[PDB]
Order: C-alpha cells, then structure tokens, then sequence
C-alpha cells in the first residue's frame, strides 16, 4: 500500500497541518477568495476532501466587498494563517492577520475529541471571536499540554506571543527568539510541542525549510536552527522547490513532513513524505535512494477509513440543498441580495447582475473553484433567458490575466463571444486592461439561451521556471452537450507567482447598463482531461 505525490493536485497554500484522533486536519489561505481559509480532512494524508471555511464571509473592512472596482482587497485577504483544535472546550480557533490586525474564528467542534477526530458536518459554525491589534504575520498558533495558547510569528524574524487563556488577548511576548545567522529572511511559522520541547518550522523563501527548537526547553526560546529541506530535488519538474508546510504525526506514532510546491500556473500543491527522528531529537526527512524526495512512498495510515463526503472535486454539482458545497468560494465578498441557491433535488444557482461595469474585476459575485491538474475541463451549463440589455455572463479561467467564452446580450441579440486579455497590472493590482472579443460565436435564440454549456479546457501543467506558457481552449454546446465547437485562439496563461492564488474555473454575471438582469447555473462539472 503506496501513494504518488503530490497527494492533492488543487491550489492550497499556506498550509497548516495537525491530527485529532483518527482525522487529519489541513488549512489553507485564500487572499480576497470568500468564504476563506478552507479546511480539508483526511484519514491518511493522501486523500482530502474539503469539509468547511474558518471565514465564512471576509470581515477585514469594505474593500472586501469589492464596492468600486480595483484594487479592492484583491491579493490582500488571508494570507498564511494557523488552525488548531483544543479539546479543553472542543473548540477549532484560525488565527490570521490581515492588514496589520489578527481576526480569530472559532466553531465547536461536535465532541470530536471523543469521536476518534470526527466533526458532524451540522455541527460546524464559525464565529468571529476577537480582533487582536498585533501584526502576527506568517502566525503559528501552539496550543501547548498545559492549555496555554501560543503564537509564533514575524517575518523575517521570529518572535513569541502567549495569549490569555481564552485566546483574545496578548499577554506576553519574546522578541526575536530566531534570526538567520547571515541576515536571510524567514518566515511561515509553525509551532510545535513535541518529545517536551518546542519547536518552530520556518521557511527561508521560497527554497528551504530549517526546523527550530527552543535551547532552554522553554516556548520563548531562542532557537536553534538544523535544515529539514534546502534545494531538494523532486517530486514533481517545473515547479520550485518542497517548502513550507507542517509536520504531524500518524495514530501509529510516526510522523510526516506536509510541504507544498510552487507547480504554478496551477498555483501551490501539497506532497508529503516520511520524517525520521535521530537519537538527539531532530526530525530529518526520509528521501528516496537518490536523496530526492520521493515520487511515492508507504501509505501514512494502514487500512484508513473511507471517504463519503459528499461531493469530490470532480462529481457533478447541480447546486443542490440551500448552501454550497466546499469547493465553490466568491471573488471577494458576494452581494448576498443578488444570488439564490433554490435548493431540493432539482437545485440551480440563479445569478442576478449585482454591478454596473465594463471591467470584470470590478462584477461582484463571480463564482470560483479550483483547477485539478495537471490538465482539467470544467463545464458549466447555463439557462441565460433571464438576461438584459448590456448583460455579459460566462464562464472565466480567472485570475490576474483572464480569458472567457460567454454570452453577451445587446438589445434583442444574445451572441456567444470569446473575450481574452483581461489584466490587473501586478504593481497595485488596478486593473490593466478590461479585454478584447478575440472571437464572436452565434446569435443564439431562446432555445438555444435555455440550455447553453460553455466549456473550459485548462493546461495546469507546471511551467515554473521556464520560458514556456501554458495554454486553455474554450467551447460551447447548444444541442444539450452532445457536441462541442471550439471558439477562440488557445490563451496562453501567465506563469507569475505575484497573484499568489493558481488559476480557477469560474462563473459571472454583471452588466455594463443596469441591474435587473439574470441567469440561472444548472450545474457545473470537471472532467480530468487524460
């Protein structure tokens, strides 16, 4: 019993990793995304599935809600951020600080201390529980034996905080418990209590990962510093290096490394493999027989249960029942007067227009999920009767340079278009350019507005680091989905990091005129193109 890395081929950063019982735990960051800081869960550290949001919906201030246009909050947000779950008062708390101040959310967590790690999905409820006004930037939260919460924090150096016992006050803090030797930035802590001594992971950006312990047994430390990773080779070509992430240990008492990689266009994956520890206490990383880290390795949990989630990433949604399901979160904070999920079997996801604006950055409630690589066709099927004068809906490979294929309604004609160099300018993140129709489709009637799928053909493919551009394809069906017609030149994808977030299949509906208008989302599938 094996696994291949990476173990999750969906952009989630930033991520904390931890065990409770049975389950594994996994949180990630979503910059302007909303709701934010998803969760996955995981018997075996090799098959996640998400399972709920820390954030259900952004309270950092109002650029969250996107209410004129760019540079909104857009690669603000939540950036590194740290979840633990402390079984004293059964209570998951995300810590992350966003604009120079700390939000913490907590939800109960249904007795999982005592279920073997298992949360009912009825059970979870996130509150926003203090705003602490200290920068904890790049936080790693500690609930330590004793039920003292710490934080360890800073970039490029790291300090200590020790919070009061319910965790909304700082009460104490060390400066500087670690610098590198040589003035090299760090970053992205994640605190430990481990054996009876402390420990911090760091990681010298965007290439190495140290491993910290406290010299004096205490949890302000100093520090000192070995490498865990630094350059290492594998497990993936084309995307950067292993680093950041967790360690956490299996029922059986073994532990693992969590790191994530820089497989941009994509945006950034977990892979795991085996920690070693030595006789004088350090964690060392189990390579394969070339000193790489490995392309597979022994299955972290044995005969781990099953699944039953419910929807995977590639299951059909027809936006059935009143929410929705883990994979889907808006750009920014959605205008929540402006859409409606009907809910029952039948389901649908009507989108009313909520901005006037000829510039897709601008629209409030587009629709986003991530792309599984390395290549992935995401389908959405829409009913776009409903649309006014000066609508434009469809569906978008969105990210800092975006493309789409959709429909655009001009007094009485409805006409499908292919619309391309849609661009925020990276310094600043104002919008650069609101984009070219680089293709028109059909006129479409009434019929064919009933039931019309438009279909993405995204190349994740890694390309970091190299002088090659990935490339997506777009195509509509109006005879049901039977057949497909390709519109458009192929749109070569951007390999930059400085958006953070990995490229994503999306949905929109705005108008350039006036509100009023609408469209209905059947339903939304991906395929992983093989």
């Amino acid at each position: 019993s094996t696994f291949t890395n990476p173990v999750l081929w969906e952009d989630h950063p930033d991520l904390e990793v931890f065990r409770v019982g049975s389950v594994f735990y996994y949180s990630s960051s979503t910059f302007a995304y909303s709701p934010g800081a998803p969760v996955l869960k995981s018997y075996d550290l090799v098959h996640w599935t998400p399972v709920t949001h820390s954030v259900p919906r952004l309270n950092f201030g109002s650029n969250y809600d996107l209410p004129s246009g760019t540079p909104g909050a857009y690669v603000k947000g939540i950036w590194a951020s740290t979840l633990r779950y402390r079984r004293s008062n059964d209570r998951f708390y995300w810590y992350g600080c966003v604009e120079g101040r700390t939000y913490l959310w907590t939800s109960p967590g249904g007795n999982a201390l005592a279920n073997n790690g298992e949360v009912p999905p009825s059970a979870w409820n996130w509150q926003h529980t203090a705003t602490i006004d200290n920068c904890y930037a790049d936080a790693g939260l500690l609930i330590d034996d004793d039920d003292t919460m710490y934080i360890a924090y800073g970039n490029p150096t790291i300090n200590v905080a020790q919070l009061s016992p319910d965790g909304t006050r700082q009460v104490r803090v060390q400066q500087r418990v670690y610098a590198h030797p040589q003035g090299q930035t760090v970053a992205g802590a994640r605190m430990y209590k481990i054996r009876g001594n402390y420990y911090i992971l760091v990681t010298r950006p965007a290439d190495a990962e140290y491993v910290l312990r406290s010299t004096t047994g205490s949890p302000f430390g100093p520090y000192e510093a070995r490498t865990l990773v630094s350059r290492i080779q594998g497990p993936l070509a084309n995307a950067g290096f292993a680093h950041q992430g967790g360690i956490v240990d299996a029922p059986d008492g073994t532990w693992h490394y969590v790191a994530f990689m820089d497989a941009y266009p994509g945006g950034r994956i977990p892979v795991v493999a085996p920690l070693r520890w030595t006789a004088d206490g350090w964690p060392e990383v189990v390579t394969d027989s070339q000193g790489r880290w490995g392309t597979s390795y022994p299955i972290p949990v044995r005969g781990a249960k099953n699944a039953t989630e419910g929807l995977a990433s590639t299951d059909l949604d027809e936006f059935r029942g009143t929410r929705f399901s883990e994979h889907w979160e808006w750009n920014h904070n959605p205008d929540t007067s402006k859409f409606t999920l009907l809910g029952g079997n039948e389901g649908g996801l009507i989108l009313r227009t909520a901005t006037v604006t000829g510039d897709l950055f601008a629209a409030r409630n587009t629709l986003t999920r991530r792309i599984a690589g390395p290549k992935a066709s995401g389908i959405f099927r829409l009913d776009v009767r409903g649309m006014r004068d000066g609508d434009r809906a469809g569906a978008v490979l969105f990210r800092d340079r975006a493309a789409y294929i959709g429909v655009w309604k001009q007094g009485n004609e409805a006409r499908i278009v292919m619309v391309d160099d849609l661009r925020l300018n990276e310094d600043g993140w104002r919008t650069a350019s609101t984009g070219r129709v680089a293709a028109n489709g059909p006129v479409i009637d009434t019929n064919a507005q009933q039931d019309i799928w438009l279909r993405i053909d995204a190349d994740i493919t890694p390309a970091f680091g190299t002088n090659t551009e990935r490339t997506t394809t777009f195509y509509y069906s109006i005879d049901g989905g039977r057949t497909y017609t390709r519109l458009g030149p192929a749109f070569a994808m951007t390999n930059s990091w400085r958006y953070f977030t990995g490229y994503r299949f999306g949905v929109f509906n705005f108008s350039t005129k006036s509100l009023g208008g609408e469209v209905k989302v059947k339903g939304f599938k991906m395929n992983m193109i093989l």
